[PDB]
């Protein structure tokens, strides 16, 4: 039965019907067995497109709400619709967080798995934080940081600095500092350290995932360029 | 109340939440009053993106179903999922066709409106025909052709050959002949006549919609180029 669900999930992915895809992989998860790396990635892809649609819509409607200041009639329309989108967004995140607490994190035997799922837990509390309302926000932010931190400690011990999951964790944990805690200095430090540590040990890349590692390293440096304001003029060869 | 619904529909359009958009304009339609040209276009846009998502998914899963011939295990998966998508697709089309019969077509006072809605009726029976199963298909195909034909007769009498609705009707009625009746000769004749008649009376374009007319004329000629196999080599100036 779980193989049928996985194949239908792959079929929904091709059709770009990500609600179906998430439903299929939710059923697989609820069977209780530890997910394979394929199943783990299908669940991740599915719920990143389900929640992503609400995050995109939320940003559009928030922008309209802000640009209709002094137009109370239009701004009330935007505010109420934003709150409708937020409700959908929370239900998705709570759905993911339940699966992580009840099934994925407890059944994670290998270190790679538990970093993946704790990073995922940090992500979906971060998405809740993006739309949180002051009082509840504090607790949501703490839950996100605690998940990121435990994942950070495990991956630092068990993984090479070039591992894609370790790099991807640094990418998102840095963004958490920059966007949620409004701490760009801590965010840049985290991103620079992870990039530097990977550049140092490039010999520890594997053929199975050197393309993924190098993409995430480029994303890390892109965020640094964005956050520090570097570049803008074409470079010419020069020594280090 | 209808102005609030229209504004929320415009808000859903910007957020690309087309289910919401269709729901808003369905409520507006069900109020019974004749729709303005703005409301008419919002309803059209909304349901063309709702049904379009199913048509796109249907084509992906149909292609996988065809490419898994001789792989009965995978092909059964695709077939069943295709049939799930078809059920959603029919419910959308029946929803539109109900609105057209109960509200839009009866309340259409001006000729431009009744051509628009009869063209729309031909479209959504055409979408049903795209997924119909032999016995029911005949009746569905007849309903589509009858709607297109009545729209064709009204627009020929009341509209200039450059009017976007008249041109758009020719574009879809031709595609109906090519794809549903498998009659490329009749399809090309219909498209060429409409293009030629518009080229003849270019002086009858208006500033309010000359860009739309010229786009549809280009679509008409594109289909002709596709269906006759014309072109392929760069042209040089030469007399007519």
């Amino acid at each position: 039965d779980k193989n049928e669900l996985v194949q239908k999930a792959k079929l929904a992915e091709q059709a770009e019907r990500y609600d179906d895809m998430a439903a299929c992989m939710k059923s697989v998860t609820e069977q209780g067995a530890e997910l394979s790396n394929e199943e783990r990635n299908l669940l991740s892809v599915a719920y990143k497109n389900v929640v992503g649609a609400r995050r995109s819509a939320w940003r559009v409607v928030s922008s309209i709400e802000q640009k209709t200041e002094g137009a109370e009639k239009k701004q009330q329309m935007a505010r109420e619709y934003r709150e409708k989108i937020e409700t959908e967004l929370r239900d998705i995140c709570n759905d993911v967080l339940s699966l992580l607490e009840k099934f994925l994190i407890p059944n994670a035997s290998q270190a790679e798995s538990k970093v993946f799922y704790l990073k995922m837990k940090g992500d979906y509390y971060r998405y809740l934080a993006e739309v949180a309302a002051g009082d509840d926000k504090k607790g949501i932010v703490d839950q996100s940081q605690q998940a990121y931190q435990e994942a950070f400690e495990i991956s630092a011990a068990a993984m090479q600095p070039t591992h894609p999951i370790r790099l991807g964790l640094a990418l998102n944990f840095s963004v958490f500092y920059y966007e949620i805690l409004n701490s760009p200095e801590k965010a840049c430090s985290l991103a620079k350290t992870a990039f530097d540590e990977a550049i140092a040990e490039l010999d520890t890349l594997s053929e199975e995932s050197y393309k993924d590692s190098t993409l995430i390293m480029q994303l890390l440096r892109d965020n640094l360029t964005l956050w520090t304001g570097s570049g803008g003029s074409r470079h010419s060869s020069y020594p280090a």
